């Protein structure tokens, strides 16, 4: 067994990373009741088609759910995902929350993340309650039939358990640096 996904109820894995727009942020510094950590990037059409919703959710849940975006992509191979581009992407889509660069890709590895966008939602005790897709059709809002992340957040706000059926991330694979490709083994 190699690179298994982070199981539910697992504690938040802390990280301190820089935002290309300025400053550094620690995942544990956010004290809102809920915390949504989203591995993303700029180039991926799945992120492009769902970022509007992600930002809208962050806006609606200000003070209730803290959002943090993390780009761990190899920007030498994917120039559109470069730090300068991240700042421009944040401005273009109104990403008011922190959008962090994971240069070494170690945070993505620690979370055993595989795609963009991939969300990890934590509760008040900072234990993993929902892991997976933003919705069932990230690349095309017009074709979405399920808003998985919104449903999970609303469930948690009501003290309910999010949907039992796992809804894994839907999106482009994270762009690993040469030699950083996770050797996933089911057993």
């Amino acid at each position: 067994l190699q690179y298994p996904e982070l199981p539910l109820e697992s504690p938040l894995i802390d990280a301190e990373l820089p935002d290309p727009r300025g400053g550094r942020y620690r995942l544990s510094q956010f004290h809102e009741p809920l915390l949504a950590v989203v591995f993303m990037c700029n180039h991926c059409p799945y992120v492009k088609g769902s970022i509007g919703e992600l930002v809208a959710l962050a806006e609606r849940y200000r003070g209730k759910v803290a959002f943090v975006g993390i780009n761990a992509n190899d920007y030498e191979k994917y120039p559109e995902d470069a730090p300068e581009k991240m700042a421009a992407f944040a401005e273009e889509h109104g990403i008011f929350f922190p959008y962090l660069l994971d240069e070494t890709q170690e945070v993505a590895k620690a979370y055993r993340a595989l795609r963009t966008p991939e969300v990890f939602l934590f509760d008040e005790r900072r234990l993993l309650r929902y892991h997976g897709r933003v919705n069932d059709n990230p690349k095309d809002p017009s074709k979405v039939q399920s808003h998985d992340l919104e449903a999970a957040i609303e469930a948690l706000l009501r003290g309910e358990e999010p949907p039992l059926k796992e809804a894994p991330a839907i999106g482009c694979t994270i762009k690993w640096r040469p030699g950083n490709e996770p050797e996933v083994r089911i057993g």
